[PDB]
Formats: C-alpha cells, structure tokens, sequence
C-alpha cells in the first residue's frame, strides 16, 4: 500500500472493465435481484457484482489490491453457491473465475510497478 493513489485507481478501473468484458452476457453486472429468489439471503452471507464494485471503488473503498480481488471472488464464489452445477449460472461462475485470475494476476504485477 505504499504508492500513490490516484495511479492506483486508474489501475483498477481499467482492470474492472477487463473483468466485466468477460461477462459477456453481463449476467454479473447489477445486484442479484432480491425480489425474485427471496431466499437468497439465506446462502449467501455478501452480495456482490460489478455495479458495486464500480461504485466502491469511486467511493474509494478500495484501497489495496487484495480487497478489490475480494470483491470479484465473491461474485464468482456467491454464484457457485447458490446455482446447481448444472446451469448456466453456474458454469459461468467457473468461466469468469478462469478469465478473472488471468486478469487480476496480470493487473497485480502492475500494481507492483507502482
Ligand atoms: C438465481 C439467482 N441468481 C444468481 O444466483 C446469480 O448468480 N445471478 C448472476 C448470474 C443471477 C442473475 C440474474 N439475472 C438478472 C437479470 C439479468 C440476467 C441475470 C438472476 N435473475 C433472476 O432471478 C430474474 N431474471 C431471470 C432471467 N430473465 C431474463 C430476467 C429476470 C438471478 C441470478
């Protein structure tokens, strides 16, 4: 954490939009919509997906790398959890976590440069 900010945050918008370019169905894009799986809540302890994650990071709520990879993680994480393996959903989940580590490994070493 020892770097200047402001770099800092344009890595991370960058690296963001490289993570929603995966979801090409942009199924991740906005919150899991509450109102129709009302047990939702009961699994899954932290929603996540990129609109919030957008809007943390404008907020600057994320302030070291490894919060922000949190973030991702629980979008993936949350998915597997809720959906059969046998679903769309799901499958993508898996998708998205093997494209996302490849951009988050990558978006890390430039982080290191800073
Ligand atoms: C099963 C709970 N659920 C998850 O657990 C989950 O991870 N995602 C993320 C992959 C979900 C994503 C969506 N979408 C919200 C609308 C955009 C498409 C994806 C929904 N949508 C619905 O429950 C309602 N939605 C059914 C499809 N119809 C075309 C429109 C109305 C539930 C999700």
């Amino acid at each position: 954490m020892e770097m200047q900010l402001t770099p800092f945050l344009i890595l991370l918008r960058k690296t963001l939009e490289q993570l929603q370019e995966k979801d090409t169905g942009n199924i991740f894009s906005e919150p899991v919509p509450l109102s129709e799986v009302p047990d939702y809540l009961d699994h899954i302890k932290k929603p996540m997906d990129f609109f919030t994650m957008k809007q943390n990071l404008e907020a600057y709520r994320y302030l070291n790398f490894d919060d922000f990879e949190e973030d991702f993680n629980l979008i993936v994480s949350n998915c597997l959890k809720y959906n059969a393996k046998d679903t769309i959903f799901y499958r993508a989940a898996v998708r998205l976590r093997e494209q996302g580590g490849a951009v988050l490994r990558q978006a890390r070493r430039q982080a290191e440069k800073m």
